[PDB]
């Protein structure tokens, strides 16, 4: 439901193909908030329970609203969390396919703990899914260092945090649809076509 701890509890001996870390949005719950147990279900039925971790940033991720002033768009202590979730996903399984995604605070969190990661492993990402991106018009609809080819953005008509505010208006709470159907899709497309573990 909104917290899912798969890699941090995952055996080492029986690692998933698919390791899913996904960052919720500003003052959500658990660690997966409102979008990730809607991507999370869909991812479980295209490569089964067994076959895919899905993985909340929690620990020193507190998705504080005032955090999405500074200048990556959350704080260096979130950073390091999901940095350091990407390293254990490197560790404990190598031969996994990861995939990412993020909401709002968390979609500027994915973006900068992407840019910052090693190269090996920032490769291993076969495709990354951002809802309500908060530096969508700084970082003119990418993330730095990461290929536009498996960069899918959600950025909707009149959600103001898209186009370079910071104002929540009624458009930034309606992303449901695309966490249901082409969020989803899109992931398990980028992962199918290089494959799995």
């Amino acid at each position: 439901r909104t917290t899912r701890d798969d890699l941090i509890n995952g055996n080492s001996a029986s690692c998933a193909d698919v390791i899913f870390i996904y960052a919720r949005g500003s003052t959500e719950t658990g660690n997966l908030g409102t979008l990730g147990p809607s991507i999370a279900s869909n991812l479980e039925s295209a490569f089964g329970k067994d076959g895919v971790w899905i993985q909340g940033v929690g620990g020193a991720y507190r998705a504080t609203l005032g955090d999405n002033a500074l200048p990556r768009g959350t704080s260096s202590a979130a950073i390091r969390e999901m940095l350091g979730l990407f390293q254990q996903a490197n560790t404990k399984c190598p031969d996994a396919t990861l995939i990412a995604g993020g909401y709002c605070q968390g979609a500027a969190l994915a973006a900068a703990s992407i840019e910052d990661l090693d190269s090996a492993i920032r490769d291993k990402i076969a495709g990354t899914v951002l809802f309500g991106y908060t530096k969508n018009l700084q970082n003119r609809g990418r993330i730095p260092n990461y290929p536009a080819d498996r960069t899918k953005v959600f950025c909707n008509t009149g959600d103001l945090v898209c186009t370079g505010s910071l104002i929540v208006a009624a458009p930034h709470l309606a992303y449901g649809p695309d966490a249901r159907g082409p969020a989803p899709e899109f992931l398990i497309e980028k992962v199918r076509a290089v494959r799995g573990s």
